[PDB]
């Protein structure tokens, strides 16, 4: 029984149950628990999920000696998940030499003047955005945002990673739409992760086999056909590192699926439920939107740049809603990092959005308060606990393409629109309970036409 190993090397925490561990105490969620652990427990702490030990540590110096310091050498990987099959290969989930490589291979992909050739198809699909706004803003109804933000975020991620251009919201069912439709279980993973090799080997999938099984056709539709877009780039890579393969394209294809279609669409729903709970800050807002935009003029790349209370919101937002809620890190050796031994086979774990939250680091953390990311203030802000990215070699590489698309959505729906709260708005709203960061019930509020 692995419940000891804490209790050894004095480091405190809870009581695990034997075989379930502390899982019993996910009940309220991952971050109530986390919060509570901070609050009983300082700057470090050990629980089980299941036979699992998981080292918690909140020491920035150590926060940053594990994401950073020590990345290449011990905290190389996450947490290994599964059953993936083919899905191994995808970035997020690959290992060791074998991920350097990946990262190596798709970073070009990301980088600052790539982004900017972005921008101009991603601006196309806003007018969408905003006139699939107005057919619902004229009716006066109120609107669930995670419903019309997901079908911006989707329209991007087709023209961004395959050239692929739809309405997806309106026009129909189009031979693309419903396979990325298929965007409890995770939970019994952990009493029996045992059981990972058996789903494993019987060939299973928690990527439903339908969906990549038309991917990896709908790539190699694309492929052929050819011979802009993160498909181009990646493609334009495999001609020091082995070029990039054809299965391999298509899992990263699916991770940028799975990353960017509900991270982006949630937090700008995370951001119209505070603009609109928040109207001064939607007014705000809104002037430097027209200051830097006059006559409801088009936003680009360096004018986005350029707005510094769009990018305070923004941030602001994520420190409430980091969609990560925790980072992980294998320990992959024997190790002491800040005189504290970690011995082999831990989980390393940095609780974000308990730190987001921490009264200690932060003054009215569950308000909202975009000051505390203006150039006055922004400087005091320790990025070893404000890290909805992440941080070092492993932190999030779309990093730059997530705040450009968001800010392109807000910036363009802003230009036309103000939200009001409505009866059936979730006020104060609640986390879903789950192990996602999505809100219970989906924000739902008033749009009217400027
Ligand atoms: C608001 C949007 C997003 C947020 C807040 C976010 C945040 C994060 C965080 C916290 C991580 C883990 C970082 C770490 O472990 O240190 C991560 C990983 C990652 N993100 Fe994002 N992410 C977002 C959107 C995206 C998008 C749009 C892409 C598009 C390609 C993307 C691609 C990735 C990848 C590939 C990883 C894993 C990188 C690796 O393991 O090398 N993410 N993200
Ligand atoms: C099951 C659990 C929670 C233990 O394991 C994870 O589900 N976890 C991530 C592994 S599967 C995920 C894609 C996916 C596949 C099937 C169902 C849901 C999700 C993934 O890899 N997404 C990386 C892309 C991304 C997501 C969010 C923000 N930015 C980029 C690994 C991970 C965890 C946190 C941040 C980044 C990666
Ligand atoms: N370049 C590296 O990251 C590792 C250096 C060492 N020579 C090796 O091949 O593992």
């Amino acid at each position: 029984h692995s419940h000891g190993l804490f209790k050894k090397l004095g480091i405190p925490g809870p009581t695990p149950l034997p075989f379930l561990g502390n899982i019993l105490s996910y009940h309220k969620g991952f971050c109530m628990f986390d919060m509570e652990c901070h609050k009983k427990y300082g700057k470090v702490w050990g629980f089980y999920d299941g036979q699992q030990p998981v080292l918690a540590i909140t020491d920035p110096d150590m926060i940053k000696t594990v994401l950073v310091k020590e990345c290449y050498s011990v905290f190389t990987n996450r947490r290994p998940f599964g059953p993936v099959g083919f899905m191994k290969s995808a970035i997020s989930i690959a290992e060791d030499e074998e991920w350097k490589r990946l990262r190596s291979l798709l970073s070009p992909t990301f980088t600052s003047g790539k982004l900017k050739e972005m921008v101009p198809i991603i601006a196309q699909y806003g007018d969408v955005l905003v006139r699939n706004l107005r057919r619902e803003a004229e009716t006066g109804k109120p609107v669930t945002l995670k419903d019309v933000f997901g079908a911006y975020s989707m329209d991007v991620i087709t023209s961004t990673s395959f050239g692929v251009n739809i309405d997806s919201l309106n026009n129909p069912q189009d031979p693309f739409v419903e396979n990325t439709k298929k965007l409890p279980f995770f939970l019994s993973i952990t009493v029996f992760p045992f059981l990972i090799p058996i789903l494993e080997v019987l060939n299973i999938c928690v990527f439903p086999r339908e969906v990549t099984n038309f991917l990896r056709k709908s790539v190699k539709r694309m492929k052929e056909s050819r011979l802009v877009d993160f498909l181009q780039l990646m493609i334009d890579s495999q001609n020091s590192h082995k070029a990039l393969s054809d299965l391999e394209l298509v899992a990263q294809s699916i991770i940028f699926i799975f990353a960017g279609y509900e991270t982006t669409s949630s937090v700008l729903s995370f951001i119209m439920y505070e603009l609109a709970t928040h109207p001064d800050v939607q007014q705000k807002l809104q002037e430097e939107i027209d200051a830097v935009l006059p006559n409801k003029a088009p936003p680009t790349y360096d004018t986005v740049l350029q707005m510094e209370y769009l990018d305070m919101v923004v941030n602001e937002t994520l420190r409430l809603f980091p969609i990560a809620m925790r980072l992980e890190r294998v320990c992959k050796k024997d190790v002491e990092i800040n005189g504290m031994f970690i011995p082999k086979g831990v989980v390393v774990m940095i609780p974000s959005y308990a730190l987001h939250r921490d009264p200690k680091y932060w003054t009215e953390p569950e308000k909202f308060l975009p000051e505390r990311f203006s150039k006055k203030n922004k400087d005091n802000i320790d990025p070893y606990i404000y890290t909805p990215f992440g941080s070092g070699p492993r932190n999030c590489i779309g990093m730059r393409f997530a705040l450009m698309n968001m800010k392109l959505a807000l910036i363009r729906v802003l230009q036309n629109f103000s939200f009001k709260p409505c009866k059936e708005t979730q006020i104060p709203l609640k986390l879903s309970l789950g192990g996602l960061l999505q809100p219970e019930k989906p924000v739902v509020l008033k749009v009217e036409s400027r």
